[PDB]
C-alpha cells in the first residue's frame, strides 16, 4: 500500500533517524549518546537493512531504551501516521493531550489556576502500558490503515518495546532524563499516540461540566472550581478506566502515589512543582540534580589525589575535564526548565555548586602545593608529550 | 551511464567518502574547520543527497579566506578517488607507486633505510607552484584511455578547475596553520592532490629511481639521496631536465639556500616537517616552533578571558580556565599523535617543559583574579556555568 511504501521509503527512514538521534542527545546518559554514534558509523548500510526488512515484511530486528532499529521504526510509523491517517492526526491534536509537551501542559496547568482552579487532583494509571489491550488497539486501528503490513508492523512495535514499558523500567528513564516522564515518549516514540488512541474516550469524558483534565501520557490532573468537583471527576475517571480494564491511584488511599487539594498550596506535575503562580522544578527534581552534582564532585576529588600519587589517572575526571562536564550537565539540566520562573531555587543550587566547586578548588590547592611540574600536569588534566611517545 | 559514474554517484560511496572528510576536518586543529563538516551534518539526508542528484544530472555548479575545498567538492574529491583507485588499473598503480607517498611516516622510514644501506647525502626540493602550472590538459590526456567515461573525465576537470587548480603558495601557508604536517594539509583539503601529482609526475618517479639514486617523493616535496654529494648533484640536474619536459621546476639549493637543502646525511635534514639524522627523528624546528606558537595563542587567549569574565558577564565560555585547559590539552594530544613515529625524548620533553611553565603562569594568573572575587565571578572565569543565567 501506498501507506506501508511510506514507512519504507529512506526518505522518511532518514527523517526519523535524525528524532531518534536528538531524543538520545538530551539524555544525560554517554552510554545512550554513543549507541548512535555507532549506528551513525554504518550510516549508509545500517538504515538500508531497515529497509529492506520491511519491504520483506521482516521484523525480527526489533527484538532502558528500545534498540535504535526499534526506535526509528517507531519514529517512522508515527510521522507517516499523522500525516496520512485522519485518526491519528486528530488524538494527536487533542488540546488536553500533550505528548507529540511538558511546557504546555504545565502552562495550561497555571493558567487554570490563575482562572478559577482552586483544587486539584493529580494521578497516575498504574502499570499502564502492561495492562492495555493490544487488540483492543489493534482493533481500534484496523479500518482506519486499511494495511494489514502497517498494522503488523504497529503490532510488533508493542509487542516488542510497549507493552514492556514497566515500572522498573520507568525508573531507570528518570535517571536519564532531566523531566523523567519525557524519556517514554522518546525512548517509545509511539508510546503518546498509543495512549492517546488508548485513552481518547477517557479524556472527552473528563473535559466537561466544568472539569478540566490535563493529561501527559498516562499521568493526568483534574482541575475544579471545588474540591467536591475533583471528588466528583476522579470517580468518574475510575468508571471510565474501568471501562477499559484501567485504573488510577486514590489520593486518599495512596498519598506518595497521587496529590488531592487546594492548588494555591501548590503541587508535583510533570516533574515541576506547579503553583498558580510559581512554577519549579519539584523537589524530587532538584533531589536527584543535586545527587547527580555530587557524584561528579565526589569523583572530581577522588581524581585529584589518584592523579598525584599515579601515573595512569582517567583524564575523563581530571581538573579540567570533570569541572568541562560538570559545566556541561549544568547547561543540559537548567535548560529543560528554561519555562520555570522559579528563582529561589535556582539560585540555591548554584550556590550548592559554587560551594562543592570551592572544596574542590581548595583540595585541588593543597595538594599542588609543593608539587613538581609533571604532577600538575596530571591532575589539572593536560597531558605529557613524553607519554603520547613513549 | 556507465558503472564507473554510477559508482561515483551512488549514496554508499558518498557516504564513506563525507565519513573521511569528517574524520580530516577533526585530525586538524582548526573550530572553523571542525564545526564547517557540523554545519553539513546539520542537513545529512538532503546534503548529501543534493550532490548524488546534481551528479546524476551531470550538473557540477555545486563545486563552487577559505584555505581548504568546500565540502561537497571535498566530498566528491574523495568519492573520486576511492571508486577509481579499485576499478581503474592506472589509478591503483599509480598510488601504488613505492616511492610516492605509505604516510609521512613512511616516507621517512625509506628515507632511514636508504641512509642505513650508503644514502649519505640528500638534496631536498619543492616543485615551485605545482598545482597553478600543471597542465590541466595534460592530465586528461593521461587519464582518458585508462577511464572511458566522459561523464567521470569532465568531472575531474571539474575539481581540478574548481579547487585543485587553485593551490597557490599563499593556501598552502594557510594549510600549514591548520595540520601538524603541513603538507598533509593539501591531501586533506584537496583529496584528489596526490593521485593528480603521482599522475603527472609519474615519469618523474620512474626517471630519478635509478643509477643509484633514491627519490622519495610526497606530492610536490621530493628527497634525491644518493652516495656522494657528485650523485646527488647529478640527480637534481637530471630532476631538473626531467621536470622542464612538463613545464615545471625544482628548487636549486645551491641558489635557493632557504627553498631546497643538500649535504651530509649524518648531520641531520629537514623532510616532511620532520628533522632526519642517523638514529633521531624528530619534529623539525619550524614544526616546533609552529606548535609552540599555536600553544602561545591558546594561552593568550585564556589569559584574555580570565581578566574578561571578571570584569564581564557575556563570556564566551569557550576561553574559560577549565574550557582552555580542556582544548588545549586536546591539542596536545592532537600534534603528538602526529609524531608517534618519531624516537627523539629530548625536544618532547623540552616542550612538555614550556608547556608546564605557560600552564604555571596561566594558574598564577587565575590565583591573582580570583582572590577576593565572589562566587558568581569565579563561576564565570573557572567556566561553570550558572544556572540562575540559564532561565534568566
Amino acid at each position: 500500500s501506498r501507506l506501508y511504501k511510506d514507512i519504507c521509503s529512506l526518505r522518511t527512514l532518514y527523517g526519523a533517524w535524525r528524532k531518534v538521534r536528538s531524543s538520545a542527545f538530551l539524555s544525560s546518559s554517554d552510554e545512550i549518546r554513543r549507541e548512535a554514534e555507532e549506528f551513525e558509523s554504518r550510516l549508509p548500510d545500517s538504515l538500508i537493512e531497515i529497509q529492506h526488512a520491511l519491504s520483506k515484511q521482516i521484523f525480527i530486528f526489533l527484538q532502558v531504551l528500545a534498540p535504535i532499529p526499534n526506535r526509528v521504526v517507531q519514529r517512522a510509523l508515527l510521522d507517516v501516521l499523522q500525516r496520512r491517517v485522519r485518526l491519528v492526526k486528530r488524538v494527536l491534536g487533542t488540546p488536553t493531550s500533550y505528548g507529540g509537551r511538558v511546557a504546555m501542559a504545565i502552562a495550561d496547568a497555571r493558567e487554570a489556576m490563575r482562572t478559577g482552579a482552586r483544587f486539584h487532583i493529580r494521578s497516575d494509571i498504574p502499570a499502564f502500558f502492561t495492562k492495555i489491550n493490544k487488540d483492543r488497539v489493534l482493533e481500534l486501528l484496523r479500518p482506519h490503515l486499511n494495511c494489514e503490513a502497517t498494522l503488523k508492523l504497529f503490532e510488533e512495535a508493542i509487542r516488542t518495546d510497549l507493552a514492556n514499558i514497566d515500572d522498573l523500567r520507568r525508573k531507570g528513564l528518570d535517571e536519564i532524563f532531566p523531566i523523567g516522564i519525557e524519556g517514554v515518549a522518546q525512548g517509545s516514540p509511539l508510546s503518546p499516540l498509543l495512549a492517546n488512541i488508548y485513552l481518547a474516550d477517557f479524556d472527552l469524558a473528563m473535559n466537561s461540566n466544568g472539569i478540566t483534565c490535563l493529561r501527559y501520557i498516562d499521568d493526568f490532573l483534574l482541575l475544579g472550581a471545588s474540591l467536591s468537583d475533583v471528588d466528583k471527576a476522579f470517580n468518574r475517571a475510575l468508571k471510565e478506566l474501568g471501562k477499559i480494564g484501567l485504573e488510577a491511584y486514590d489520593p486518599r488511599t495512596d498519598k506518595t502515589k497521587a496529590s488531592r487539594g487546594a492548588t494555591e498550596i501548590g503541587f508535583d506535575f510533570l516533574g515541576c512543582n506547579v503553583s498558580p503562580g510559581l512554577i519549579q522544578p519539584s523537589e524530587a527534581t532538584r533531589r536527584r540534580f543535586r545527587a547527580k552534582l555530587d557524584a561528579e564532585f565526589v569523583a572530581a576529588s577522588h581524581a585529584l589525589r589518584y592523579n598525584a600519587q599515579y601515573q595512569d589517572g582517567d583524564g575523563k575526571y581530571s581538573y579540567s575535564s570533570a569541572l568541562y562536564r560538570i559545566d556541561k550537565i549544568i547547561l543540559g539540566w537548567g535548560k529543560a526548565f528554561t519555562f520555570c520562573n522559579g528563582s529561589q531555587c535556582m539560585i540555591a543550587l548554584d550556590d550548592f555548586i559554587s560551594n562543592k566547586l570551592a572544596q574542590l578548588e581548595a583540595e585541588k590547592i593543597a595538594i599542588l602545593a609543593n608539587s613538581d611540574s609533571t604532577v600538575r600536569r596530571r591532575v589539572l588534566g593536560v597531558r605529557l608529550l613524553i607519554d603520547i611517545q613513549n
